[PDB]
This record gives C-alpha cells, sequence and structure tokens, in this order.
C-alpha cells in the first residue's frame, strides 16, 4: 500500500496551464527555505524549476507514465523525460 510522499520519489506533477510534467519530490539542503505547511518541494525534470505542491498534483510516475510519459511541444518537457527515465536522481545544478 502507498506511502506519504518522500524526497527523491518521482511524479508527474500539474500546475494550472501546463501538461502533466515529469517532476521529482526534492530534499530541503540545510539552510535552504522551507515550503509552505502540507506542500513539498517539487523540482521540474527539464525546466530545472521549482514550485511547491501538494499530493493533488502530484501523479506517481511509474502509474502514470503510460499517460504523460508522451513528447510534447512545450519548452524543456522532452529534455524533461529524457532525465526522469535516464537520471532522474542527479545533480541538476
Ligand atoms: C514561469 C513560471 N512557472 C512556470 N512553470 C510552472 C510549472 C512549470 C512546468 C515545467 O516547469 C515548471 C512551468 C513557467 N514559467
Amino acid at each position: 500500500m502507498p506511502h506519504a510522499f518522500k524526497p527523491g520519489d518521482l511524479v508527474f506533477a500539474k500546475m494550472k496551464g501546463y501538461p502533466h510534467w515529469p517532476a521529482r519530490i526534492d530534499d530541503i539542503a540545510d539552510g535552504a527555505v522551507k515550503p509552505p505547511p502540507n506542500k513539498y518541494p517539487i523540482f521540474f525534470f527539464g525546466t530545472h524549476e521549482t514550485a511547491f505542491l501538494g499530493p493533488k498534483d502530484l501523479f506517481p510516475y511509474d502509474k502514470s507514465k503510460d499517460k504523460y510519459g508522451k513528447p510534447n511541444k512545450r519548452k524543456g518537457f522532452n529534455e524533461g523525460l529524457w532525465e526522469i527515465q535516464n537520471n532522474p536522481h542527479a545533480s541538476y545544478s
């Protein structure tokens, strides 16, 4: 049965106005800005942007990839699909 989300988990993350997007739950570095309550730091592959999202917008990657893991015209998306599939735990700093 599912656990709560934890750093390192791979998802498609949904934001208003964008397609479900390959992403990971990030760690918060020592000294770094914490998310608001009930929110997770989401790192979007390809764009390499961070946003804070709750579980309603987080779809586990394994379950969702057949639906959401197809090329998209949007900037950074296809790079994002390569990242999540090929090196999802790398440093993208
Ligand atoms: C400015 C502000 N937010 C933006 N996005 C928020 C979600 C998004 C999906 C892929 O990367 C992150 C795009 C883009 N530009």
